[PDB]
């Protein structure tokens, strides 16, 4: 029950919370159902179950949903990763202009290609805000704008689509910006067509060059696959997660 913990403070709703039989930290994120329809209700139990089932060191873990009927509050209880965003670390660099080590790019690489591996076994969007850092070097797939990481097929027409998105967000995290930018999603969309973009910055490998390079190729059969890419002598034991 939401008793069993105690809020701490709210990140983002989000919160980080504290569980009372041992003091464990984790997070929560808030539900508000009370204007949902029944048929809206069906589709969140079967979304919720999903979560429960799906467990990767590189993907957050779900422990838990509290149901509050009082409020018509649903908790989603959740591991804490308290690096946090992916995105922030950008924005971070972006501003304070400093580009981050490859060896952190290695390991995103590594531990998010192993998270795709395991989500095309049991058959969520690769954007930098959906990926999180916890407290050991490790990262973890979570769960209007422009549509930076569109790929080709998915213009007109794939599990190498997601490569595609991948090398779409190393590449950012290399450069700190996409690969392709633009104004409008039809300028957008007319240079992913021409699948031209500047090399990611000199202080980082031209192995690692490469491998983006291969990802954010125009025909899906070009692209490496996850087995490919984790085949890369780039890719070593340090860059894979640790408890
Ligand atoms: N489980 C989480 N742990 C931490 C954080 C964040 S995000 C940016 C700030 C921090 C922290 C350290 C102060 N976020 C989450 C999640 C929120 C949403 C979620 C989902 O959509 O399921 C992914 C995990
Ligand atoms: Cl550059
Ligand atoms: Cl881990």
């Amino acid at each position: 029950r939401a008793e069993d913990y105690e809020v701490l403070y709210t990140i983002g709703r989000c919160q980080k919370i504290r569980r009372k039989s041992d003091g464990k930290i984790l997070v929560w994120k808030e539900l508000d159902y009370g204007s949902m329809t029944e048929a809206e209700k069906q589709m969140l139990v079967s979304e919720v179950n999903l979560l429960r089932e799906l467990k990767h060191p590189n993907i957050v873990r779900y422990y838990d949903r509290i149901i509050d009927r009082t409020n018509t509050t649903l908790y989603i209880v959740m591991e804490y990763c308290e690096g946090g965003d992916l995105a922030s670390v950008i924005t971070k660099g972006t501003k304070e202009r400093q580009y981050l080590d490859e060896e952190f790019v290695l390991r995103v690489m590594t531990q998010l290609t192993l998270a795709l591996k395991e989500c095309h076994r049991r058959s969520r969007d690769l954007k930098p805000a959906n990926v999180f850092l916890d407290g050991k070097q490790n990262v973890k797939l979570g769960d209007v704008g422009t549509p930076y990481y569109m790929s080709p097929e998915q213009m007109n027409r794939n599990e190498k689509s997601d490569i595609w998105s991948l090398g779409c967000l190393l590449y950012e995290l290399c450069a700190l910006m996409p690969p392709f930018t633009a104004f409008s999603q039809k300028e957008l969309a007319g240079k992913i067509r021409e699948g031209k973009f500047r090399r990611i910055p000199y202080r980082y490998s031209d192995e690692l060059n490469e491998i983006i390079t291969r990802m954010l190729n125009l025909k899906d059969y070009h692209r490496p696959s996850v087995e490919e890419i984790l085949e890369n002598p780039l890719i070593l034991e340090h860059h894979h997660h640790h408890h």
